[PDB]
């Protein structure tokens, strides 16, 4: 199909059936698929990152200069294959595109990077995505990246000339963004934090790969993209940044068939059109839900109000929840997200400004004020909403130093999962950054299954989407934690064993660690006070250890009151569309 007219949900790209497609959750099985495609190119890389390091290895541990990214993007570019890259630029944030620009073109003349925007804006170039040869498209939210790699284990720890080396993250690939951002991006494999003393943040991002015509309609998103960044500045205009080129789109003859359709964000200084296509399908696949809604999202600001805060995705789901519960229906919605927001700050004496700005929309889109989920749930079916809505976080333990450590599993994913039947995969946070248009560039796909598999939907028989239903049931099976069913995903049994484990797991994790954030933390005096006492983790360990083993999954309840007390907004030059 062409791409003369908008398509469905004002798409510049159609719905593509038959699509081959492959989830991936968390860094490890999508990094090595990236390395398999790179390997196999033999004409063009097309490459968007946020953030971009180089030194970053697809596959671990590292014992060579194989499958170091760099390296391999390397060894392709002087085979022949072109490797186009686009990289945001920053306003010196701490990424240091400039560092990964001048790397990447130092490593063959084939290699090519242009950066993105130069004039000062607040908005960003977010999407992820690698093309290979126009046919195989990565996408989600995974940046090549450090600290982005990790897999089902989430190991808080990395103890044990490369030959000899067993650390899974080297150098500035260890990190706990929240402890201490990054700095001296130029020294890659030093250490910017002490491995014996603090403990990693596990990182959980979902992934996906497309094979065939989503594959060239997001080509054709690089493209435009490409060609468009070629026009803003004077050193970009000359030959050495070669125009790129669509192939022709029925030259297109482990993932499953589905139907993908390819949507996006885009304005006129990201690229050369509008487009709030992701923002369309997040808000229609929301309206037609028919069983349950599974988000596992980096950020939760919605909820419009025609001033602060416009997307109306919180919106949407308000008034599916008040339509299940006038008609009758079983209806669920799971909310997961990240317990703090991803910034570097100390939680022991507030958070932050920057933590405290994302935390105040955060809870404004909950629980905290008229526009809010609950709030506006509760004045139509008081606290009945326990039943329709569950808004929870990730969080772990290992051991380090002789007593356990603990640390929330930082969900940077931005997937949406409904009636196990229909997926969206993308770089996309459910806030007015990445769903307007205007703002963020984004990228996101749409798949929706077309073969069913035998499953259960509130005790009822209930054919479900191969792809949807196998995504989900490694969801719930991962952050539950062999004896479970997952079948049946908005029963009462299984509702009722979720919240179980999610309050259970939060109890637990706060009489042994006393972590932040908790309902216990209300104002800053009392926060003042709770952190001045030792937690049992490190008094008695054997102790901590005992109360640990009742602990099932990694699902934790999010908590809504905590810091509830306090303003959580700053007083204050930035303009409040930074967090929005
Ligand atoms: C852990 C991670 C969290 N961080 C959250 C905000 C996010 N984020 C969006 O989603 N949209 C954004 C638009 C603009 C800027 C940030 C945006 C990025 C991930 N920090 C880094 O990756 C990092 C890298 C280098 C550093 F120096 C410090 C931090």
């Amino acid at each position: 199909r062409d791409f003369l007219q908008l398509h469905r949900h004002d798409s510049y790209a159609p719905p593509r059936p038959g699509t081959l497609a492959r989830w991936f959750v968390n860094g490890a099985g999508y990094f090595a698929a990236v390395a398999d495609a790179i390997l196999r190119a033999q004409e063009e890389i097309f490459i968007t990152d946020w953030w971009l390091s180089p030194e970053v290895y697809l596959k671990r541990p590292a014992h060579s200069d194989d499958w170091r990214l760099d390296i391999m993007l390397k060894r392709k570019a002087e085979e022949g294959v072109r490797v186009s890259i686009l990289l945001f630029k920053e306003v010196e944030l701490g990424i240091n595109s400039g560092y990964s620009k001048r790397a990447l073109m130092l490593l063959h003349p084939n290699i090519k990077v242009m950066r993105h925007p130069d004039q000062v804006t607040l908005w960003a170039h977010h999407e992820k995505l690698l093309v290979v040869d126009q046919v195989v498209a990565f996408l989600g939210g995974l940046d090549l990246a450090y600290g982005r790699w990790d897999d089902l284990h989430y190991r808080l720890t990395d103890l044990g000339d490369l030959s000899h080396n067993q650390f899974f993250w080297l150098g500035k690939d260890y990190s706990n963004l929240i402890t201490k951002d990054w700095v001296q991006l130029d020294r890659p494999f030093e250490d910017f934090i002490d491995r014996e003393t603090t403990p990693r943040m596990p990182w959980r991002d979902v992934g996906v790969v497309v094979h065939g015509l989503p594959a060239r309609d997001l080509a054709r998103h690089f493209i435009q993209r490409w060609n468009f960044t070629k026009t803003t500045k004077a050193k970009y205009k000359t030959p050495t940044y070669p125009y790129l080129l669509p192939k022709s789109t029925s030259t297109a003859n482990g993932g499953q068939c589905t139907t993908v359709q390819v949507l996006r964000s885009v304005d006129r200084w990201s690229a050369g059109t509008l487009e709030n296509s992701i923002l369309n399908a997040y808000l229609h696949t929301i309206r037609e839900s028919q069983h349950f809604l599974y988000i596992e999202n980096q950020f939760f600001i919605s909820c419009s109000d025609g001033r602060t805060v416009l997307n109306k995705v919180g919106d949407e789901i308000v008034d599916r929840i008040l339509k299940a519960h006038k008609q009758g229906w079983c209806y669920r919605v799971y909310v997961l997200l990240p317990l703090l927001p991803g910034f570097e700050g100390d939680i022991s004496t507030g958070g932050g400004n920057s933590i405290q700005a994302i935390l105040h929309f955060t809870y404004r889109t909950l629980c905290r004020g008229e526009y809010s989920i609950l709030h506006r749930l509760k004045a139509a079916m008081g606290t009945a909403w326990r039943d329709y809505i569950s808004i929870c976080g990730l969080r772990t333990h290992g051991e380090l130093g002789g007593h356990p450590v603990s640390e929330l599993i930082y969900i940077h994913s931005k997937v949406l999962i409904a009636d196990d039947r229909t997926v969206i995969i993308g770089s996309a946070n459910i806030n007015d950054r990445s769903l307007l248009g205007k703002r963020d560039s984004e990228l996101a796909v749409l798949i929706e299954d077309t073969e069913t598999e035998p499953s259960l939907m509130n005790g009822a028989e209930y054919q479900a989407g191969r792809f949807a239903l196998s995504l989900r049931k490694h969801c719930f099976g991962v952050i539950l934690g062999p004896d479970l069913d997952l079948r049946d995903p908005i029963c009462d049994d299984f509702f009722q064993l979720w919240q179980d484990m999610a309050e259970s797991n939060a109890n637990i994790y706060e009489q042994i660690f006393r972590c932040l954030p908790s309902n216990a933390t209300r104002s800053l005096r009392t926060l003042r006070e709770y952190v001045a006492v030792e937690p049992l983790a490190t008094v008695s360990p054997p102790l901590a250890r005992s109360e640990l083993t009742q602990v099932q999954g990694h699902l934790v309840h999010f908590p809504l009151k905590f810091l509830e007390d306090e303003s959580l907004l700053p007083p204050g030059m930035i303009p409040l569309e930074v967090w929005t």
